[PDB]
């Protein structure tokens, strides 16, 4: 049997029984994907049989496939991805592990008048190619209808606000999104793989291993453009959608 084991109260569980693959019947793709759902990242031990080629076929029974700052992945593209898929090749020594954070939660948690504050908020995301969105700081989750926080690194400002405002702001949302209640910090093993969902997180590499070796291996999978809760989705200011 597949088991599911809730590692913190807001965020993460590891999934035993199971032996990633091409080969995982439709039942098992449907618990792995309720799991992701619901717990934002998951994990899998001694996957020791993985290579790429079994990631990347794995990868596709869940959708299409495609450091140091806290960040959702990729978010000055308008339609960008929903979830990544990566796992441990080579570690070092020490140090090595990942944050991840609940922008589900985070967003739920919120006192009243600041939910009011982000539903009508909108950020200027960039990657500085020249991509440039406009996304609401709120996104409805088209898979579970949860109301989450679109913000992290890429952020470059509000719209319609002036820079040390929108400074005052994004520190307040981001210390609430990365606070250690709403976070897991994961320790890496041989044989590991983690599975997050990019609309309900973000997430944040760690310099503690003092530039020894270390590789791990990403297939990500295509996501959609971020709806608001009025319905807005966001604009395109420059660039184009990622495609594939
Ligand atoms: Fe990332």
């Amino acid at each position: 049997l597949i088991t599911v084991k809730k590692l913190g109260s807001r965020i993460g569980a590891q999934v035993d029984g199971v032996s990633l693959g091409a080969d995982l019947d439709a039942a098992a793709v449907d618990q792995i994907r309720a799991a992701l759902l619901e717990h934002k990242v998951i994990f899998f031990r001694n996957q020791h049989h993985l290579d790429d080629q079994q990631q990347l076929q794995f990868a596709g029974l869940l959708g299409t496939p495609i450091a140091n700052r806290w960040h959702t992945d990729v978010t000055f593209a308008a339609n960008y991805p929903a979830a990544s898929i990566l796992r441990a090749v080579t570690l070092p020594n020490y140090g090595g592990s990942t944050l991840w954070a609940n922008t589900a939660t985070a967003y739920a948690e919120l006192p009243e008048p600041l939910k009011c504050l982000v539903e009508n908020l909108w950020a200027l995301h960039t990657n500085r190619p020249d991509f440039r969105t406009e996304h609401p700081v709120v996104r409805v989750h088209p898979e579970t209808g949860e109301r989450t926080l679109l913000a992290g690194d890429f952020v470059r400002g509000f719209v319609g606000l002036d820079s040390q405002e929108s400074s005052a702001l994004f520190e307040l949302l981001q210390r609430r999104i990365t606070s250690p209640e709403n976070t897991i910090r994961w320790n890496w093993e041989s044989g590991d793989v983690a599975i997050w969902d990019n609309r309900a997180t973000q997430h944040r590499a760690i310099d503690d291993y003092d530039d020894q070796h270390r590789l791990l291996h990403r297939v990500t999978l295509m996501g959609d453009v971020p709806v608001d809760v009025h319905g807005q989705r966001s604009r395109v200011i420059s660039g184009a959608p990622l495609a594939l």
